[PDB]
RNA sequence: AUUUAUAUACUUCGGCUACGUGUUC
């Protein structure tokens, strides 16, 4: 039983000050959901395994119950070193994510002695006393020696690390204003290898509709679209995302 | 030269901080 969760999104979702700031805060909010679903969506590929083995998602959490194996042991943990690696590399204290699983055999699933709530309490547990330590001995001295020539805070979004650009806008956050300009008007999302913003397996994530996702489709590409909660598409790898994207401004 | 001594009605009704504008280089 496999037990993810997201270091520090209350305080990334929470560095906004600007004028365009409720057009980030869709497009952010929007941001961590999709980092979590691509991010399972890739470990469930890792372990050549099924969709219908994730069975929470939601807010920073994630529940797996995956196969117990050595393989599958041995693959969480190189994925996991790899996945620390990038967020490391991309915000180093903002998002973190945490790994942790607990043996559990099919008796304790089958609800034998309420033994399925002493399972969930120590999963809970490992994975809420693995966050104390996050960082190994090197990497913690990495950090602290990059006298590296950058600039400054980005406007939108509250980071020293970041460097800015065109009108005092950081990459991240300017791709964060163009996927919320087209929160709006489109409705599918398209997990491409070139893209707009930078996720997690060298992967971006740009718009679609459902007519060049169709065509997406028949160019047979390695495509996960992702839905704004629409049913009833059938266009290649379905992904209903459940997400409740309203705004009263756009009914004027 | 011998009785009043101000009396009742109404004791303010009608009509209820706008703009430049919030954030950064
Ligand atoms: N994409 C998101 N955008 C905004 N708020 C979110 C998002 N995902 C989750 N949240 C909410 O923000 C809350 C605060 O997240 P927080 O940073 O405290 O991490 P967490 O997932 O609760 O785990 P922990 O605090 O143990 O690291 C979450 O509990 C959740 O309800």
């Amino acid at each position: 039983l496999l037990s993810m969760d997201m270091s520090g999104i209350q305080d990334f979702i929470y560095n906004i000050s600007g004028s365009k700031a409720l057009k980030s805060l869709r497009s952010r909010s929007f941001y961590l959901e999709l980092m979590l679903e691509v991010i399972v969506d890739q470990l469930l590929e890792r372990l050549e395994l099924a969709r219908a083995n994730l069975l929470y998602t939601g807010g920073g959490h994630a529940y797996l119950l995956v196969s117990n194996t050595d393989k599958v042991k041995k693959k969480i943990t190189q994925f996991n070193n790899e996945l620390k690696k990038w967020f490391m590399s991309e915000f180093t204290t903002d998002l973190s994510l945490s790994m942790a699983f607990e043996k559990c055999s099919g008796d304790d699933l089958m609800n034998t002695s309420g033994n399925y709530r002493t399972i969930w309490r120590n999963v809970s547990s490992k994975l809420s006393d693995i966050k104390a330590h996050k960082y190994s001995a090197e990497d913690i001295l990495k950090l602290n020696h990059f006298h590296s020539y950058g600039d400054r805070e980005c406007k939108e979004c509250l980071r020293s690390d970041i460097d800015i650009n065109d009108d005092g806008l950081c990459s991240i956050c300017e791709g964060i204003i163009n996927i919320s300009n087209d929160l709006r008007d489109k409705s599918f999302f398209v997990l491409s290898e070139t893209g707009k913003l930078k996720m997690p397996f060298n992967k971006f994530i740009s718009v679609i509709d459902y007519e060049e996702a169709e065509m997406l489709v028949q160019n047979n590409n390695q495509v996960r679209i992702y839905s704004k909660n629409k049913p009833y598409i059938g266009i290649g790898i379905s992904t209903n995302l459940w997400m409740c994207d309203y705004d009263y401004a756009s009914q004027n």
